[PDB]
């Protein structure tokens, strides 16, 4: 077997030491601008996100309220595809004509949404999701580093070539990355074990620190992009704890972070709002659970306090990764994640 | 004295990094076959078990009912040799002429069976269990590296040649390992300190990490391999706690997997199913107790939960270590102790 | 982005390992003088301090009463800035004009105070300030690597040249250091999420093990007095949970300690003794909570238990100081910081 | 200042590996002398103990009835000299001649018995103890690294030669052993901050784990013994919690053990034996608390667990080592302090 030579962390076991903030650095000139989609050197992405955050491939996160509320902030969410191909699409379609600052939209102002897919029936739902008007299409799994993976990309790329965008994964390192780098994914997610509704060492014992494995994935990103000139956007999915950790996944290379947990709290998640003995809370569950895969057990149910509407607690926690970001010396992520000084720090201190 | 340059580690600090899963690899198709006793290069050992689990060498856990229904499964029991000679021997004969898809059998179609035996009266037991129909021996000890496993394995062959098979330990480094395969046993039992009824750090302070124990051992055994064209198979004894960690267990190298309290919790273990405060548990206690060496104190009386029948929860067991082979990129044992991809965690993780 | 080879350290995890203790080595024989502003190689600092403590600047610690209580003993207090020029001017007032064995005085045998400014008042704040009598100088701020820093100490040498003294920080690192230090600081503070009040890892998600952060610093302080003979006093501030932490605070190399949580349980703390269910305690907020920063949060409040009055508790500190300096063979402050071993422990051992 | 490359760790960080195991070492057969003071190389101690353990120089422990009831059994114990001159020397006589297998005596079979000195009143009570019989002194105090040791064994030597035997310490380091041996040490004490009645981190934050502490010294030991031909016999004070912390103290090369709450815990302790609500207890306290030290706190006062008679615990206790030091091939303690295999585990085993 292969072993490694240092033990994986989380990225609460990281802290960022301050740069130099200059003076025209302040919040509000903060640009959060991030790109969704592969392209080549000296180009820009045809899809750039206006703030780095996507809501989870889940029935408990990403609904039609979901996607429409994210997308009016600068975000986008991914329609969950653990249901009818004929009831995602609905959804995207209703996102997609909901109209009929910093606002994702398309040419025709058209609210920006994506579609998760799976390795199975994608012949049949993708068609669907690109007639639906799907913006963007992501591999739903959580072990991405799959021959499953790769010939779903084909088929989308034979079928349509690079106009229809996929993204892939999860893979926790750069054999992961290079393999469904090659196979044409648009983006890859990084992340197994990581998420809050994830007892890895209760399931199948896959994974690896977060942390680790986004500035793993990352590094191998970066050679990919010097070899071949072609530039692959990257997701941190999945470990968010604090609106902290959102930062630092940033400065160590994400271009953008996909949460499940942080969204479900919201008053736009697809679940119920339940009060229970004063507080209220949301209903949460995996995609695992049986509570879902049924479309030994496999998954984790929940409750998640309720946070009010996205909107406010997306503002309060951007607020705060711009001013982390003026503390560091930068402006936008690309400047981050250049001057970014990243330490670890002791067991004993957490 | 010597020291060592990194600490031991346990089962519970490692998690697995998927590789390539291909298209083949699906779990009703994973072959989880594995070698029971040593042979040369070139050669299939006369002894394969068609699961890698074997129960423990303990009063609580290997009774003729357990042999039987794990012989059923594919794997095999080590009838406890802490009971008389004349006893044992009972127990060996019942389930040779029980019977008077995964089964595992001799040439006559007889379940197979392990016994016990100690360093002290194996003169007068040996040929007893050999007369009762025993396949296979072991002897059961805690610290293996004794100049007393040495003198019971050469009297062995002196009488039986290598007809009669005999695995030894338990030992926790190359060195061990080694005076155990030039005293000529069968398989080698890995771990010292591991086990769940065991609190060493209360009795005398002796043991290891039973991961670093085994790919320590692994690591001897191969080099021992290479040297002598001789393969002797090795058995991770102790500290399993998920099923995750069997996975870990054989993709460090082990062979197979000798567990206690795992089988103790079914219905086939020689132990009373005590109903406490409305939870049904099993006894369990270990050969170090009081209560059952003598057939300060130096072993532990306990319970744990029923679980049922021993086949539905190893059924449940394997389907989820094979399932995480196929996300390794293996379809067998030796498969995935060449391609698995092994790394530490963080404590601040656990 | 830049990672580092080790991980930040607390306080805590060290311990100083004694050295030769000498005959003239008693406790009252150690010297705790040390120097609050730079100075020329060969030269001595225009203010030595007669003990190693000030108080924080917090609207909870150093009052008027404060600065006379710990100035009589031998340190000094930096008024709180965040109040209106003319309220914070007042308290220096006050203090310098009190009188109209270790008491610290200037050269007309006045207290010796300082005050706390922030980069956006001070073209009125500083001259109301010095106006006052404020003998020296401190911005305000939990990232001082800022340009606004440099803008600040600038308009400061430009209006009164080296005549007025200003310390700048916090930073974490040699780089921090140098930039404060190019800029003119006449002492730099160390400290970023070690306060008492202080929960990083639920607000930006900056900072550094405050030992970590000390030994950096220093070192780059040292490399800096070698390269241009200026001697820069540096202050480590916060973490201090006990006594001994000061001692290894300046065996580090810290020249001074800066205090909230300490000194505010003392009588003269400008907070309310509050009683509560039996126990005497006392108010303290910090500076980024809203009960102190309007003058989604950013500080805490609590109790810290009453002391009694300063001058008992400081005594008692700084006997354990200096009887633990003897222990490392040190009489003084800078002998410690040369002959201190320090050593990190295990976690395990915490 | 001094750093180190790693940090120090404690007893129960540690776990020895099983050597080989011959058929002669078998508990009965193990030998447990061991030198109590220096000799040259060549040369065997003029005073050898009969098993290594040796009772704390606390008024709490070493009474003259514990220095019987040790001595019967082959150890020896150091009266305190937190007392009277003249009371301390009463009971040294009344060991001496308390007549008027394993035993340990003089040349006219009368039991031996040690005490502490201080260096202050050294003067007046070296000579009272020497008058008395005893035959074995030892400079109490928790930092031996001091001048003040020097010039009280330098004035024993002047005064008596090498007749009279005198312990310094204690000291955790190589630089601190020198200090003492080049000082004329008879046998060298070590360690700070270990012991049970010590909260390091609550007094002045001086020590090292007693694991590092013990195998620095030793290893300073053999080299001085290299280089003058002087053995230097060192003792392992404090931290002892559990019995296997005996056989890892002695692998790790000290010779003797002092231990204070194992033998409170005994009838013979000088203590008063208090029921305490439903359970016996022993009072223990250490010589820093005001309780004590007058013959801001320095120590703390407490209850251990009633064990009976100090006879059968140490029995037991010693089988137990002797049992260890068969599975790590060892029938001495010097062949143990040779052949053992000592590792360090993680934090998370733990
Ligand atoms: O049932 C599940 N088990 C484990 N991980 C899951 C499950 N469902 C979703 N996930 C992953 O967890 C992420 C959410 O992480 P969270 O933001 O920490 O709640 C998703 O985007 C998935 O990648
Ligand atoms: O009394 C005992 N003390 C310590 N280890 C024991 C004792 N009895 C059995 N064992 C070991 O513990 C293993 C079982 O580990 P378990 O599966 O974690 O319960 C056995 O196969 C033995 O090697
Ligand atoms: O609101 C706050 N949040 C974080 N740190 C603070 C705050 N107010 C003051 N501080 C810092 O905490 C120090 C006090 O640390 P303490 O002595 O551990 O209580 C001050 O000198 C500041 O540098
Ligand atoms: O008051 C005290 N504070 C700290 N250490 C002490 C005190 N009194 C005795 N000791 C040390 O603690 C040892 C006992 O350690 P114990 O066996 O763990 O209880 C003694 O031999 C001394 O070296
Ligand atoms: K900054
Ligand atoms: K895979
Ligand atoms: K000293
Ligand atoms: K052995």
């Amino acid at each position: 077997a292969k072993y490694y030579n240092e033990p994986c962390h989380t990225f609460n076991e990281y802290l960022l030491i301050p740069g130099l903030s200059t003076v025209d650095c302040i919040p509000s000139n903060v640009n959060l601008s991030t790109p969704l989609v592969k392209f080549q050197k000296g180009q820009q992405s045809e899809i750039n996100l206006k703030i780095p955050l996507v809501s989870a491939i889940m029935q408990s996160v990403s609904g039609e309220k979901m996607a429409i509320a994210l997308a009016r902030e600068g975000g986008i969410s991914f329609i969950f595809g653990s249901q009818s191909i004929e009831s995602q699409a609905a959804m995207v379609h209703a996102v997609k004509n909901f109209k009929a600052h910093n606002e994702l939209v398309d040419s025709q102002k058209r609210y920006l949404v994506g579609a998760g897919i799976n390795t199975r029936d994608f012949r049949e739902r993708v068609p669907a999701l690109v007639e639906a008007g799907a913006d963007v299409l992501c591999i739903d799994s959580s072990d991405g580093f799959s021959e499953w993976q790769k010939i779903t990309i084909g088929w989308i790329r034979e079928k349509y070539g690079d106009k229809v965008k996929v993204g892939a994964g999860n893979i926790v390192d750069g054999e992961g990355f290079r393999y469904l780098a090659d196979a044409g994914a648009d983006f890859i997610k990084i992340g197994i074990g990581g998420g809050s509704i994830c007892i890895t060492r209760e399931q199948k014992g896959i994974g690896r620190g977060q942390a680790t494995a986004v500035i793993d994935v990352v590094a191998e990103r970066n050679k990919y992009f010097e070899e071949t000139g072609i530039y692959i956007p990257v997701c941190s999915d999945g470990g968010i704890v604090y609106d902290y950790h959102m930062t630092l996944a940033l400065a160590m290379g994400a271009d953008f972070i996909m949460l499940g947990r942080y969204f479900a709290r919201f008053e736009e998640s697809p679940t119920r709002k339940v009060t229970i003995n004063g507080s209220v809370m949301k209903e949460y569950w995996g995609e695992g659970s049986s509570r879902a895969r049924n479309w030994f057990e496999e998954g984790v149910d929940s409750y998640v306090p309720y946070a009010g509407k996205l909107k406010d607690n997306v503002e309060a926690s951007l607020n705060k990764v711009k001013s982390t970001m003026c503390n560091c010396g930068a402006l936008t992520i690309p400047q981050l994640q250049s001057k970014a000084k990243i330490t670890l720090v002791s067991s004993v201190s957490i």
